[PDB]
Formats: structure tokens, sequence, C-alpha cells
């Protein structure tokens, strides 16, 4: 009875799918339906950015993974970067083509795209299953569930029923739990991460109140005092002066073992601490990120490999904070820059991030990181940011855009960059900045002015343009 988490491409049909399993065989996280070859449960929301997030706690509530395309529109990068979530961890990944029921849209480009993916076909090298299913026509429902078991082919032993509470949390809204190992018989006392309680609500998925929990079932819990995270754990304990050291305990753990990781996971730290340095790469454009992916992709064989398990194009957004963390590798954003959730979780984690304008400098920096003495606090600081907020052009020399300076200062003898979606447009220099129609040469914090850039007339509402000096 292994545990099935739904990925894939946006508007592909995983919530369609999902919700069609649920209905041929309310919503609190999970859910489980029973075969004759086996029962077969789910995880209600779909999606890497949520799996990865409890897998970055050491979780590993998943099993068996099944990625949803379509034959039109096939293959889009989402379904890419959702493929790297899975592998990442490494678990079977089982595909299947959704929109078979459309006018004449073949499921044949979509092997040989996900082919060159290390996502080979049986047909092709013997490595993964492809199934054609259909939500709306409802064909390929029966080769899909009998798929998921079969190529769950490995010893599944353990989880005995007679055993401790131990299980993990899923949605804490009263919370969630899909117990892994043991039995959450209601009445005795639970440590829920950290939290400790006792179990007076017991539902069900559909709201029967049960007493006994299942080998690898989900139930909502209800009685604790109040509200866990997404990823930890649950267990049983039996006095509560237990359940308070034992997270005293974790408290201190956790506040040793964030700075540890804030010191150990640092690209500085990197000969000292083979390891098989990883790395999570994100690139302002394909040619960029395929550049820097085959310079990478070789570097040192007796001592230390390097291996990238990321790779998009875009910003960073959390999910690859999360992948990485989970992962423990070094963040790399060549001419992008993260977002509000991505630094909310670096500055939370230790999350080596730095940034990058320049190909030879990543290469340069992983050598001397794989060597062992790299040099630190390098390659420019950021002083200063401003959003723009009007942009007016009158017929004469229209360069002219209001701008708010927030948390910095921006002059007038240093370079600048543009930036739209967190993505790096242009990079020169400042040709001139005034308030009140007075050219005056220094802008102070969280003032307003009026900026314009030489040799560029481009810049919209909701810019971002960041003051940088290059210091060695
Ligand atoms: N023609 C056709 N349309 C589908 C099929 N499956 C899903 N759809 C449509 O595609 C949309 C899928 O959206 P959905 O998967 O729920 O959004 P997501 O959860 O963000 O991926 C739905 O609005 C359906 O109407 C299918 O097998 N055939």
């Amino acid at each position: 009875a292994p545990v099935v988490t739904v990925m894939g491409h946006v508007d592909h049909g995983k919530t369609s799918l999902l919700d069609y399993i649920r209905r041929a065989k309310q919503h609190i996280g999970a859910y489980h339906v029973e075969t004759e070859r086996g029962m077969v449960t789910f995880l209600d929301t779909p999606g890497h950015a949520a799996f990865t997030a409890m897998r970055a706690r050491g979780a590993q509530a998943t099993d068996i993974v099944i990625l949803v395309v379509a034959a039109d529109d096939g293959v889009m990068p989402q379904t890419q970067e959702a493929v790297q979530h899975a592998k990442a961890a490494g678990v079977p990944i089982v595909v299947a083509v959704n929109k078979i029921d459309k006018p004449e849209a073949n499921p044949d480009n979509i092997k040989n795209g996900l082919a060159a993916l290390d996502v080979i076909p049986e047909e092709w090298g013997g490595d993964a299953p492809f199934v054609p299913v259909s939500a709306k026509l409802g064909t390929g429902v029966d080769e899909l569930l009998e798929a998921v078991l079969l190529q769950a082919e490995v010893l599944e032993l353990k989880a005995t029923p007679s055993a401790p509470g131990r299980g993990v949390v899923v949605e804490s809204r009263v919370a969630t739990v899909l117990v892994q190992d043991g039995t959450l018989r209601q009445g005795d006392m639970v440590l829920v991460g950290i939290n400790y309680g006792r179990v007076r609500a017991m539902l069900d998925e559909n709201g029967k109140p049960i007493k006994e929990a299942g080998p690898s079932i989900p139930v909502e819990i209800l009685g604790l005092d109040g509200t866990p995270d997404a990823g930890d754990e649950m267990t049983v304990v039996a006095d509560e002066k237990k359940a308070r050291e034992v997270a005293l305990f974790r408290q201190g753990k956790f506040r040793e073992v964030k700075l540890a990781r804030a010191h150990a996971g640092k690209l500085e730290n990197i000969f000292e601490n083979k390891k098989t340095l990883n790395i999570v790469l994100k690139a302002d454009v394909r040619g960029s990120l395929e550049a820097l992916q085959g310079s990478l992709s070789g570097l040192g064989n007796d001592e230390v490999q390097v291996r990238v398990v990321g790779g998009g194009v875009g910003g960073i957004t959390e999910s690859d904070a999360n992948l990485a963390l989970a992962s423990n590798a070094v963040l790399f954003g060549f001419n992008v820059r993260a977002d509000a959730g991505a630094r909310k979780i670096v500055e939370a984690e230790g999350l080596d991030m730095r940034y990058y304008n320049v190909i030879y400098d990543i290469i340069e920096d992983v050598k001397k990181a794989l060597t062992g003495m790299l040099g630190s606090d390098l390659r420019e600081n950021i002083l200063g940011i401003a959003e723009v907020r009007d942009v007016f052009r009158s017929p004469k020399f229209g360069a002219i855009a209001g701008c708010m300076v927030t948390e910095g200062m921006v002059h007038r003898n240093r370079p600048i960059r543009v930036l739209r979606d967190d993505v790096v447009i242009f990079e020169g220099e400042l040709e001139s900045l005034r308030r009140f129609k007075d050219d005056v040469a220094e802008v102070r914090a969280g003032m307003e002015c009026g900026i314009g850039v030489k040799s560029y007339n481009d810049v919209k509402v909701g810019d971002k343009i960041e003051v940088f000096e290059k210091v060695e």
C-alpha cells in the first residue's frame, strides 16, 4: 500500500484525475482507495512545490510518483522541473498521457520528447512505463491503477501493525497525519512534532469516527493544543513532562543544526566537509543555462564530483530553494534574483545563495571550491534598490521614470541593473536623477526621485533598479 503524489504541468489534469479516481471508488489533505490488487492512497494537494516542502524536513512521505502530460501541448518546462524534483529524492516515476481525447493529438512526440530526460520508456530502453489515460473519457483508469502497483516492486516489508505510533503530518489546518508505522488508538498521549496532546477526535477522510489507524492510511486528529508545522513527525509518549523536555531539546537541536548548516553548507567549506557537491542552477535564458550545465557537468574526477540537481529559467521560486535545502546544495543565480518566499527560506535556513552575471565566474568559483582555497566576500555588493512607480516620456528626451527608493541609497557614481520579474534586462550606467526638477546628485533611503538611464528607454511600471559597486 504505497503513497502516491500527483505531479504535472499546470492545466494538464492533475486535479481532474485525482477527483475522478476518488469519485470512482470533505478535503483534509489525503484520501485512499481500495482495490483488489491492493489498497492505494493519494495526497490531496498535487504539484512538486508541496511535495518537496515536506521532503525538506526529512519526512520522506512518498513511494511512487505519477506524471500527467497531454498529447496536445505536451512536455512543458514545468514538467521537466517536476521530473527533476522527483528524481532528486529518487523514486520510480510512472507517466501517463492525459488528453488523449482530442481531435487527433498524437501521443508519439511525448515519448521521444521525454526520452531525453532519463525517463526512457519500456519500448526504448526499458526504464519507465507509459500509459494512455483520460480523466474526461474514463478510458485508462484500470491500466494506471494496475501499473502504479506493478511498478511498486520493492520488498515493501515493515509497516508492522502492532507497533508504537509513528506518522508524518500533512495539513495543519486540528491536523491530519498519514501514519507510516504503528497504530493510533485514541485516548493515548501523543507528541506531534513540537507539540503534545491527547487523541480526542480521530476522524477519517469521509468524517466517519474510528479508533484504529491503518498501516498507510490517513486520519484527521483533533484535540491538540495548537497547530504544528506541515512536515514534522508524530509519535506516542506517556509523560507530559517527557513531552515538554523532548520539545525543549528539539528547540536546542534545531537551533544548533541551523547554525551548523549555515556554517558547513557554504561554498567556502566544500573541500573540508568526494561528498558529491550538489548545485542548483537558475539562468535568465536557455542558452546560458545549457552552457553552464555543460561546463559544470565535468569538474574533478578523483576528488569530488559536481552534479547539477536543478536547472530552470526564470526567478528563484521558493520551490527551487526548498529543493536545494532538501538536497543540501548550493544556489546559483545567473542574471536572476530571488522572490519574497525564496528570500524568506534563505533567511530561515542556511541556503548559501550567491548571484553572478558572468559565465566564467561560476566555473572559477566552483574550481576553487573543489580546490578548497577560495576567497570570501568578493564580486561586488548591493548598496541600493528603487522601485519604479511611474514612467513619463516627453517628446524631447523621454527617459525619466519616477522611483521610490527602498532600503538603500542610489547615487550617480555607480553602475545599475534594471530588472523585471526578478530577471535583469539591462546593465549600464545612471544618466540623470532629480527631485522636484532639481538636479540633485544624492537620493537617501525611503525618498522618491526621477531616474533616467543612458541609452535605454524601455522602463515600465513595477520595475526594479539596483545600484552596485565592484568592490574587491
Ligand atoms: N478534453 C479534455 N479536457 C480535460 C481532460 N482532463 C482535464 N481537462 C480540462 O483541463 C482542465 C484541467 O485543469 P486542472 O488539472 O484541474 O488544473 P491544475 O490542477 O492546476 O492542473 C480542466 O478544466 C478540464 O476541463 C481530458 O481528459 N480531456
